[PDB]
């Protein structure tokens, strides 16, 4: 209701499975969301913030998130949003970065909430002990190939090539929503822009073993420019202090274009809508002042890497 | 060379993916071949005898046959030849159907001898305990959507449909080959008509994995009025002589068109080719006395069923 139209107004609201449905929904129970994350680096990104914060937005109105770690499905790999076929990784590398992510996932989370506490969950440990008889019995019998083959991760995606391995991983995917959905009353799934069909995919299942559940997608982070968002001359902005400053983190944001500056608060910042009004005000009237951008640097960092690491950015500038 | 060049005589040779390098090998080694049956029913039927008599003329020549009942697979079913989707069989029926088909697999082959004695397998040992991830990787990877769409068995039907459960149950028999040529040597597998894309894709599997195998098929059991060869009034003609006694067994034989006989005294006989050509004289001098029917009833019934079974038969009639 209120939630709904406040992510719709800052522009985090790509697809819904059924916006009626969810609204009412949200409204009337605490609803069980969850956001899958797969190891396929050491540590997160700026790419994953957005999913994140969301997760988080969804917990202050009184829900309850659950953060899946992609132990499992890190092993496979998703074509979603790629466009070309990846590289298996070892389960030793993987296994080692889904104790990372667990890390940096838990900063965003509230764990002491009574009502809404999160948790962070690895789908290994349901994907893992599982018997390929049983997987295609159980889950792909529910599946054509006509079904998978529509969707746009597998479109976009056959005349380039794909293995059946990636062409796979959505039942894996869809897998993980039923069983959340059993085991923690999950109703709702949440992704970036790229996951619809993976979601929607979870949806067919549910409702081929129960015949009650939505999805939501966020949109792609635009840049007015029509480049890549996060794709910096320095490489890739993580959220591991290690690899990239808090300095250059806050740099990052600091250097915001005026043009996205304003879309970017909305997405990534909890200031209200009448804070960031004020500053789209301001942003008009002086624009060399670069208040906006100081806003949005500061509140970032400070969520991502806490007031401390925000100090001495501010210092080390 | 010339065991090769009798299948063909007999016209048991539909398809082979290299003959001068398989009649090469022939020639050369004792060749383990396989050949494998899913439990689809609790008995074998006389679709299932060419196969099964070609194990035993490739045995007979002093190669080694491996019989493989279909444990694992026949709880995924094999689209290939069938127009439909099947219903999946329980676990406990197909469990309890591979034990009889095991049993009448091994009435066709030779146990005793030394060098080349037989194996009856069961895929269920290596597909059982294999987890979903592992299957994915180490032989999903190897295959593209593309490679598998193209196969006559899911050409044949995307628009009449098929679940993902049937359209990955050539990486299983994929799989099969792969294991067999590595734990028992096996260099080439047979089969029906409708097993080429199953048996190439285990060929795939093996060439993308090492880097010198082949394939051979036998042809659809043609008729000359255009039916379905074994598509009885009574329903199917099985080898289990409590669902088909001896005497319907012997029956169905003795009723061979004059028009077929020829053709199925060299399939499914061990009559030599003097012998056979002398039959199709007498065929052709005396078409009343029905010569070629009761030699062709009386060597079949006495493989399937014996002569004890033969001869009761005989005195029935």
């Amino acid at each position: 209701m209120d939630l709904l139209a406040e992510l719709q107004w800052r522009g985090l609201v790509n697809q819904t499975t059924d916006e009626d449905g969810l609204r009412k929904l949200l409204n009337e129970e605490r609803v069980t969301l969850y956001c899958g994350f797969d190891p396929t680096a050491d540590s997160l990104h700026i790419g994953h913030l957005a999913p994140i914060l969301t997760m988080r937005r969804f917990q202050q109105a009184g829900h309850r998130p659950i953060a899946l770690v992609g132990g499992a499905t890190g092993l496979i790999g998703d074509p979603s949003g790629k466009k070309s076929e990846r590289t298996l990784n070892a389960k030793e590398t993987v296994e080692a970065w889904s104790a990372r992510i667990k890390e940096q996932l838990g900063r965003f989370l509230d764990f002491e909430a009574d009502g809404n506490p999160a948790k962070i969950k690895n789908n290994y440990d349901w994907i893992g002990p599982l018997d390929v008889i049983t997987f295609l019995r159980d889950v792909g019998k529910h599946f054509s190939v006509n079904y998978m083959m529509a969707k746009e991760s597998v479109q976009s995606r056959i005349e380039t090539g794909i293995s059946f391995t990636e062409f796979s991983y959505m039942m894996l995917q869809a897998y993980d929503f039923l069983r959340l959905y059993e085991t923690e009353g999950c109703r709702l799934q949440i992704g970036g822009s790229d996951q619809w069909g993976n979601i929607t995919a979870g949806l067919e299942l549910i409702r081929k073993t129960k015949g009650r559940a939505f999805g939501l997608t966020i949109p792609l982070v635009t840049k007015a420019d029509g480049t890549k968002f996060g794709k910096t001359e320095s490489g890739t902005i993580w959220l591991d202090k290690e690899k990239t400053s808090p300095y250059e983190f806050y740099q990052f944001w600091i250097n915001t274009d005026d043009r996205d500056v304003i879309r970017y608060l909305k997405y990534f910042t909890f200031l209200s809508k009448e804070e960031i009004e004020a500053l789209e005000q301001e942003l008009r009237e002086a624009p060399e002042k670069r208040a906006a951008q100081k806003t949005l640097a500061e509140e970032v960092t400070k969520l991502v890497h806490g007031e401390e690491a925000l100090r001495q950015a501010i210092r080390i500038s």
